[PDB]
């Protein structure tokens, strides 16, 4: 658990400059040119084109996809200390007040305001990238149904993903706590349910053959990680959902759980991932869309290369979690 950066609860003293350098970032990520892979739309994208929902492949494609963005926001804000604060809804069951102040809140006028202008300032980039993409890569956007960028924004159009300003969630500053479901969701019984389990799959969500499928789910991803995000409603209920920011403060969260789940399975002396035929299907499926730091394509390429913190070089504030 030593590592040289942490990752607080949004609620810490502390964490408050990283608040402040979040914004920073973001600011900057929404005046970046689409053409660069740091822009803050460009990032989302990364979300339609490559999550996995609803199977094995759920927390440790997260963990990736918050990892190396928490690198680009540590970058673009100039703060080289920054790490993602958490979201405890156990402890907080409604959108933080913090996350209504500024370009933390997706309806802030910095955002693009429609589906007009998103696909005007977005169009010709994904395009770009489309006609850039590997072999492999066109297998994984086979494997998801697209057969060309089209695709995706029929998908955005009809979902439909992207919302207008003052729509851009559903829950606000003066109504900002859960419905009873969520609060359900959320509550430390469901957490102490989501963290019983003793294998990787019934944790973590079903085997598949492909991260684009869908499976049964682990009570982590169905109940808490899938009500909050509808709850919250606009980008967060569908698949551009990390163009709002709360989004990381949400996956730093479910990260944290992973993390207190792989501890409490390690002092049982239990495995913390799938096993025997198991571990190389889980660990060799191609994650082939993330972005460094720097903006280009990353290196580790595989889902076993973000099955531990590792490189990432984190630790977590203790938060909810198993009763002692
Ligand atoms: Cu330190
Ligand atoms: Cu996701
Ligand atoms: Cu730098
Ligand atoms: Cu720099
Ligand atoms: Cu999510």
């Amino acid at each position: 658990q030593s590592a040289k950066y942490h990752r607080l609860n949004l609620q810490n003293p502390a964490a408050a400059p990283f608040l402040e350098s979040y914004k920073k970032a973001i600011t900057v990520m929404l005046q970046l040119p689409p053409s660069d892979a740091r822009n803050w739309y460009r990032n989302a994208f990364i979300h339609t084109l490559d999550c996995p929902h609803g199977n094995w492949w759920f927390v440790v494609w997260h963990r990736g996809y918050t990892g190396w963005f928490e690198r680009t926001v540590r970058e673009l804000s100039g703060d080289p200390n920054f790490a993602f604060p958490y979201w405890d809804w156990t402890a907080l069951p409604q959108v933080p007040d913090s996350f209504f102040n500024g370009v933390l809140d997706p309806n802030n006028p910095a955002f693009i305001a429609s589906y007009n202008e998103f696909y005007s300032q977005l169009s010709n980039p994904m395009s770009a990238l489309w006609n850039s993409f590997s072999t492999a890569q066109l297998q994984q956007m086979r494997n998801r149904g697209f057969q060309s960028v089209n695709d995706v924004w029929q998908a955005v159009r009809d979902s439909p993903m992207f919302f207008p300003r003052g729509r851009a969630r559903t829950l606000t500053r003066q109504n900002p706590g859960f419905d009873a479901t969520t609060r359900r969701a959320v509550s430390i019984g469901t957490i102490r349910n989501a963290l019983a389990p003793t294998d990787f799959i019934t944790f973590g969500s079903g085997k598949t053959a492909n991260h684009s499928e869908s499976a049964t789910q682990g009570i982590l991803e169905s109940q808490p990680h899938n009500n909050v995000h509808n709850n919250i409603g606009g980008f967060m209920q569908d698949l551009l959902s990390p163009t709002d920011p709360v989004f990381f403060a949400h996956h730093s969260n479910i990260d944290r759980l992973w993390d207190v789940w792989t501890r409490k399975q390690q002092r049982l002396g239990l495995p913390t991932l799938p096993t025997g035929a198991n571990l190389p299907l889980w660990a060799n499926e191609p994650f082939l869309f993330f972005i460094g730091p720097d903006g280009k394509p990353v290196a580790k390429n595989k889902a076993g290369d973000y099955a531990t913190i590792g490189d990432f070089d984190y630790n977590y504030e203790p938060g909810s979690g198993e009763a002692v």
